[PDB]
């Protein structure tokens, strides 16, 4: 009664939205959704192992790749256990568990200890080999030593949770109202997975602040034939589309929707925002439409060769390959043959007349005989397809979520962002996907941390979906535990402190930054640290890192038009061996949602390349959107742009080679940096060509002192950046060939073909990226299909990509120059 007052108040602040608010609704779905999610929360809180929940050991069951096996000498791993002062190095075999490693220590010198990593709140514990922890693999990858602190297991009490009809369907369009303002009409559609079943327009009246029709619109479709999730899509045109809004004809309690509705509309090729049951909360300025609904609840033969081959041909096509009327009818007639092929499912369930009850019944009868689907090896791409906008049946979407259950927590992180955005395609608030995210979020602190920030990011900058995500986020926070509630509170404060500074500082816009503006920043960062700021906080992009006090000397405003903040924190962990500060960039103004999605696809391409033992050394530096147009980015130490290397605005060839030569002390190291360059450049060439973001200016491409190339901004045409200065490191020039350039070619083709083996996964994540993260036509989605050379053999595709390399060779500097040329 009394204790709930402050706690709900608290939850609102972490969310950035009041989930008890009733100002922008016309039914109790969101409240029923809150009350519904209590069950899966309390089960997962009850079921989770309290010891391992606190430890959150970051583990994988995948094979350790062939490249990291070469780094291992003779079945031996050096691990350095530390006391408060002294430390000893242990020889360990990759197969050894935390337990077996702890037996070796006690013998050398009660088991109430755990091998915590130095500098980070990350642990080595549980029935897992030392090779199967992700932190150990990071050390082997980067060539770092493995440093550990023998200390106390953290008390699980810190993670404690608080207590608690054959008639036709019709709609009356009364009229439209707008406070402030050609002809105008209203188009009422009946939608199921953005497939228009039924459509009726009104008569075109003149456009004014009030336009009334009072017309019954009788549709073709009957009441009984309406499927669950069917979406009454009201739209206002004037030739051109101005406003839109949606209403679910069958509600969360399976009841037919009836009564008067004054729905406030959104304002302006398809987008994830167009599907939302959310009405516009800005009632002061928005367009409005009035409707009345007065209408009850929702309740063995040999196939020919040629048709079998015709059917198998249809299953073999990519997701974006459209099914004709003929293709669908074939898939349906032979649905029991189709059902034996898991890859058919998206096409099969796309080939269903969802506006007929008898057919949907048969579709549900078909989903019962699911032996092959349940037994099938998990395909994530195929699963993602069944959660996109094209599918809106609950039971269909459920079988996709069923396959996701088997994923490791390591795999959930790889797809978490895209799975969070997939919630936008759910017809109803409460869903199998939402519950899966919550359930896997509560089971694992790391997933839960990144879940919090993914939901909070959307809540801050999506009026279309903030209501939905908030209810989910409130449900996570109600079971995450006191420890994590405190951590999120400390993080949310720090971001709120820094959001104010960056907003005020920018006002004080010519590209050159003033000297006193830096001193003004340092004045405010003195002020912040003294009074309001918390002593430490978890780094949102890397929650293992505990960033403490703030190094005011090294902080500055960065020489850009958008004036981001170069920030630099001292580490909070005393066991931290390195004295190097935690560099963080904090930017404002840009919309990071789009780029954050592209980075997650880049992280996915790494894991594809890992499974085929290729280490292309991409950099997906920590990059989290922390709120409305603001986010924290990891500062890669020892890194600079190409443009600063060049301009030190002319163009030169030999400079990039000299920059590595000088910055590398020993000549033997320089070649390892050249090796790192050739891999990274190959990786960044392939990936940018696939995503269609290769044509880029030098300033947005960076390079480490250790030779690692990477990109920091995403958008005669060039397919990708392979300019002369890159090639001068590689050896070739003009019309010649070199050994490193042939190695570059070998990695690019092996990289390109590797990605082509997961063509469907890449296509669907690309398709989803454009729908969920943008203010998009089929032409836009159709690029990646052409870029991946769909339906073509490997030798044909090798030829394709090697020509794109030669296109960059033929043009050379021609495209780089045009940045400056078009500027005036
Ligand atoms: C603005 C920005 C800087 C970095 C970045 C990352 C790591 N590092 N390490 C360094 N040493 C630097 C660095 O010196 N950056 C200076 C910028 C130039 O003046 C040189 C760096 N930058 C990443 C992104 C951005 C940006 O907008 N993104 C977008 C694409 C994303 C949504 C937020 C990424």
């Amino acid at each position: 009664s009394e204790e709930s007052q402050a706690f709900q108040r608290q939850l609102t602040a972490l969310i950035g939205y009041d989930v008890t608010d009733v100002s922008n609704v016309h039914d109790d779905e969101l409240e029923f959704t809150r009350r519904g999610l209590v069950t899966p929360r309390m089960a997962e809180v009850a079921s989770r192992d309290p010891k391992l929940y606190a430890m959150h050991p970051w583990v994988t069951s995948k094979p350790l790749p062939e490249y990291l096996w070469k780094k291992i000498a003779n079945n031996c791993i050096f691990i350095v256990i530390h006391r408060s002062t002294t430390s000893q190095t242990i020889k360990v075999s990759p197969d050894d568990t935390p337990g077996a490693i702890l037996q070796s220590f006690f013998t050398k010198m009660e088991q109430d200890f755990v091998l915590r990593v130095c500098g980070r709140d990350e642990y080595l514990v549980g029935e897992t080999p030392i090779k199967n922890f992700q932190w150990v693999r990071h050390c082997l990858k980067n060539g770092e030593e493995i440093h550990v602190v023998l200390d106390t297991p953290p008390d699980p009490a810190l993670d404690e949770v608080r207590k608690e009809c054959d008639r036709k369907f019709r709609v009356k369009i009364r009229g439209i109202d707008i406070p402030v303002l050609l002809t105008v009409f209203v188009e009422a559609n009946i939608q199921h997975g953005q497939q228009v079943l039924c459509q009726r327009r009104t008569s075109p009246k003149p456009f004014t602040e009030e336009v009334l029709w009072n017309v019954w619109l009788e549709f073709s479709i009957k009441i009984k034939d309406l499927p669950k999730g069917a979406l009454l899509n009201l739209q206002i045109y004037c030739v051109q589309l101005l406003y839109y809004v949606n209403l679910l004809l069958i509600d969360h309690r399976f009841l037919l929707r009836r009564g008067e509705y004054v729905l406030h509309m959104w304002q302006i090729s398809f987008n994830a925002d167009k599907l939302t049951s959310a009405t516009n909360p800005d009632k002061e300025n928005s367009m409005s439409i009035s409707i009345l609904l007065d209408n009850i609840a929702l309740p063995r033969a040999e196939m020919p060769n040629q048709l079998r081959k015709q059917l198998e041909a249809i299953i073999a096509t990519d997701p974006l390959n459209p099914l004709t009327a003929e293709d669908k009818e074939l898939l349906w007639h032979f649905r029991y043959e189709s059902l034996k092929h898991p890859k058919a499912y998206p096409k099969l369930f796309s080939s269903v007349k969802w506006g007929q009850q008898e057919i949907v019944a048969k579709t549900y009868q078909l989903l019962a005989r699911r032996e092959v689907w349940d037994q099938s090896a998990l395909d994530v791409g195929l699963t993602m397809q069944l959660l996109d906008c094209n599918f809106s049946d609950e039971n269909v979407r459920a079988i996709a979520v069923q396959k996701l259950e088997s994923l490791e927590d390591d795999d959930v992180l790889h797809y978490l962002l895209q799975l969070v955005q997939a919630v936008k395609f759910e017809p109803y608030h409460d869903s199998a996907l939402a519950r899966f995210l919550l359930k896997r979020g509560l089971r694992n602190k790391r997933i839960g941390h990144f879940l919090f920030w993914f939901l909070r990011s959307e809540i801050a900058q999506s009026r279309h979906y903030q209501q939905r995500f908030a209810v989910i986020l409130e449900a996570y926070l109600r079971g995450c535990g006191t420890a994590m509630l405190h951590d999120f509170t400390q993080q949310v404060q720090v971001i709120e402190m820094l959001q104010k500074v960056t907003l005020d500082i920018k006002s004080l816009e010519k590209y050159d930054v003033s000297s006193q503006v830096i001193s003004q920043l340092k004045q405010k960062l003195e002020n912040l640290q003294n009074s309001q700021l918390p002593e430490s906080f978890r780094v949102p992009y890397d929650p293992g890192l505990k960033a403490g006090a703030l190094a005011i000397e090294k902080c500055k405003v960065m020489a850009s038009k958008k004036k981001p903040l170069w920030l630099e924190f001292k580490c909070a962990d005393p066991t931290a061996l390195s004295n190097e500060t935690i560099g963080i960039i904090f930017k404002h103004g840009d919309d990071l949602r789009q780029d954050m999605l592209i980075l997650q696809i880049l992280r996915i391409m790494e894991s594809i390349w890992e499974t085929e033992s290729l280490d292309l050394c991409l950099l997906p530096y920590g990059c989290i959107s922390t709120g409305d147009k603001i986010g924290m980015i990891e500062i890669v130490k020892d890194a600079t742009t190409i443009a600063k290397i060049q301009q030190s605005g002319a163009f030169k060839d030999e400079v990039l080679n000299h920059w590595l030569k000088e910055k590398s002390p020993t000549e033997e190291k320089f070649q390892a940096a050249v090796e790192r360059f050739v891999y990274s450049c190959a990786g960044y060439c392939v990936a940018t060509f696939v995503l269609g973001i290769g044509d880029r200016h030098n300033d947005n491409i960076m390079i480490t002192e250790t030779g690692n190339l990477f990109h920091i901004d995403f958008g005669e045409r060039v397919p990708f950046v392979l300019t002369p200065d890159f090639l001068f490191v590689m050896g070739t020039s003009g019309k010649k060939t070199s050994p490193h350039f042939q190695k570059f070619q070998d990695i690019c083709v092996k990289a390109y073909l590797a990605l082509r083996h997961h063509t469907n996964l890449l296509i669907i994540l690309f398709s989803m990226m454009l729908m969920t993260g943008m203010p998009t036509s089929k032409e836009d989605i159709e690029y990646i299909r052409d870029a991946l050379t769909v339906g073509k053999n490997e030798e044909d595709a090798k030829k394709y990509f090697l020509d794109q390399i030669e296109v960059c060779r033929d043009k050379g500097w021609t495209v780089q120059f045009n940045w400056f040329l078009h500027l005036v």
